[PDB]
């Protein structure tokens, strides 16, 4: 009868306002939070309407008709909104489609900085007010954030104002939880959404693929039959969500979750410690558990994947059941792959059947097939060992730069703010990849990288600059990161103009936090390398380790002005000299 009456009815009020919140802050990011706060009321107290008699007018509506007719109604949606008052105009399903194109990823709000004092004021006048704030002011930044999830941080964040409010040294309790909360936060946005774009761009059946890989690393000791069943689940949930059907998405997951603890016996043994924890704990562990041990009994693959005289029948019969059940087989025991990897290889076994069945003896030819996938597993190993021992060499700051130069090299006509995003998130990823044991480098390694490729394209789609970051995005997944590596300078690219102010420092960068500096001198970098793009990556990091210097020593110098503007301009000048 209604969908809303059910929704409200399985989700209950706490968590069914939550998500309302959270989508409307998703779709309408420019709204103030009292205004969605209001909306979110109104749905509520219709869906408490419709809960009493079903029959009711309008109960029987669809969710995203009710949601939709609503954010129709916001005061200023054509001046706020101009793109959006044309979407009203429409009827569902077209409606829903047009507001999900207008999804601002990069909206450019201001930056979430934890002022202790005002926020534990705020926090102890009225926490629902607050909490709702938080889960309106993350939302609008990361308008795919996996609903459910954000309660689940939403939590977090009330817990660290509970434990911190009342304390002793309440900023040293507090910002250090802010800002792990924050990256954790980050990391889960991008997470998100990759899943959301591999939808968009490539379609149900890669994200599946994806999750079979992945589930099976995860969940090695689970039949192939029950990995089926929770990544044809788990990928409804993700579709719904990133579809802006939450509350869909959110009852699916919260059935998902369900029933991998009732089997966990039969999944993982790592998922005892997730299944005695309450709701979106759970969930949240499931999404996060470790990777089991593999199990004793892992079959060898020859007999049926390389030796089997019929391969090419059941190739034939069943690709999608044969392909899927070798991706399961072989991701189960490579936890030391990354997904891509797995993918490369699951894709090469495909072609290799393609090319060996429409042969005189395919048997003999597809024989040696397991041996193709050598070169694709030690390239992206020498890969990492390679970046990995220069992050341990250099550091973090000087891995960044070293990334902020490949990546202006390869796609000169990013915007600088993105590439040195795009840099600084690659350093995080040796700082979190690298010091893992050696057979977990790899697997992190890539799998971030994808997340981090994933954002650039993201922000490409929004605004396109480069025919070869548009080719890397959309040729395929499961290749993205080796067509990214595969890149180099740009030779079709003139050289931007110089500008000097570009390169011209002030006694301003001296109040800055040490990370706010560094991307101050980040940009300066990326602006190097624009200027002269074949200056090689020995003759940068000296000119930027010069600025460095220049920087330090006028911001430790009593007249720190006088200092910049007298020492600057030499510098400026004489570092074009240094470079190409
Ligand atoms: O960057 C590349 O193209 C090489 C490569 C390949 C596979 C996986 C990772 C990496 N690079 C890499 C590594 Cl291994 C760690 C931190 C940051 C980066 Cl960019
Ligand atoms: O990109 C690399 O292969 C690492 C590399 C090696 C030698 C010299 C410089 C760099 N990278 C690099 C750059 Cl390009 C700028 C500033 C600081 C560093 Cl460590």
């Amino acid at each position: 009868k209604s969908e809303i009456a059910h929704r409200f009815n399985d989700l209950g009020e706490k968590h069914f306002k939550g998500l309302v919140l959270v989508a409307f802050s998703q779709y309408l990011q420019q709204c103030p939070f009292e205004d969605h706060v209001k909306l979110v009321n109104e749905v509520t107290e219709f869906a408490k309407k419709c809960a009493a008699d079903e029959s009711a007018e309008n109960c029987d509506k669809s969710l995203h008709t009710l949601f939709g007719d609503k954010l129709c109604t916001v005061a200023t949606l054509r001046a706020t909104y101009g793109e959006l008052a044309d979407c009203c105009e429409k009827q569902e399903p077209e409606r829903n489609e047009c507001f999900l194109t207008h999804k601002d990823d990069h909206p450019n709000l201001p930056k979430l900085k934890p002022e202790p004092d005002a926020q534990c004021a705020a926090f102890q006048e009225d926490p629902d007010k607050f909490l709702g704030k938080y889960l309106y002011e993350v939302a609008r930044r990361h308008p795919y954030f996996y609903g459910p999830e954000l309660l689940f941080h939403a939590e977090e964040y009330k817990a660290d104002f509970t434990e911190c409010c009342p304390a002793d040294d309440k900023a040293g309790c507090l910002i250090p939880k802010l800002d792990a909360l924050k990256e954790r936060i980050l990391l889960s946005s991008a997470k998100e959404r990759l899943k959301c774009s591999s939808f968009q761009n490539f379609g149900e059946r890669a994200v599946k693929a994806w999750s079979v890989a992945r589930l099976s690393q995860k969940f090695p000791k689970a039949d192939f039959a029950e990995v089926s069943k929770i990544v044809t689940d788990l990928t409804k949930v993700h579709k719904e969500c990133c579809h802006g059907d939450l509350l869909e998405c959110a009852d699916d997951r919260a059935d998902l979750a369900k029933y991998i603890c009732e089997h966990q016996d039969s999944i993982s043994g790592k998922l005892k410690a997730c299944c005695d924890k309450p709701l979106l704990q759970k969930s949240h562990c499931i999404a996060e558990v470790k990777e089991d041990d593999l199990p004793s009994d892992l079959p060898a693959l020859a007999a049926d994947f390389a030796e089997d005289k019929e391969i090419c029948k059941h190739y034939k019969d069943a690709k999608d059941v044969f392909l899927g059940t070798f991706l399961y087989e072989y991701s189960r025991r490579h936890p030391d792959y990354s997904v891509s990897l797995l993918l490369r290889i699951a894709k090469t076994y495909e072609a290799t059947l393609e090319k060996c069945c429409a042969e005189a003896d395919p048997p003999a030819c597809y024989a040696t097939v397991f041996d193709q996938f050598t070169p694709l597993v030690e390239e992206p190993k020498s890969l990492v060992k390679k970046n990995c021992d220069l992050f341990e060499e250099v550091g973090e700051y000087d891995f960044q730069n070293a990334l902020i130069v490949r990546y202006t090299k390869k796609a000169p006509q990013v915007s600088t703010p993105t590439l040195v995003e795009i840099g600084r998130t690659l350093g995080k990823v040796g700082s979190r990849c690298c010091k893992l044991p050696e057979s977990e480098r790899l697997p992190c390694s890539e799998n971030h990288l994808a997340l981090a490729l994933n954002r650039l394209c993201v922000l490409h789609e929004k605004t396109p600059v480069s025919e070869k970051i548009t080719k890397c995005c959309t040729d395929s997944l499961a290749e993205r990161r080796p067509c990214f590596s595969a890149l180099e300078l740009d030779e079709g690219y003139v050289p931007k103009e110089f500008k000097a102010e570009t390169f011209t420092f002030h006694a301003d960068i001296c109040t800055l936090p040490e990370d706010e500096k560094q991307i101050k001198k980040q940009s300066a970098l990326a602006e190097l390398v624009k200027h002269k793009p074949k200056a090689t990556k020995e003759q940068l990091k000296t000119v930027l380790g010069n600025f460095s210097a220049f920087v330090a020593k006028c911001c430790g110098a009593e007249d720190k002005e006088a200092c910049f503007a007298e020492e600057g301009p030499k510098l400026v000048a004489s570092s074009q000299l240094a470079l190409a």
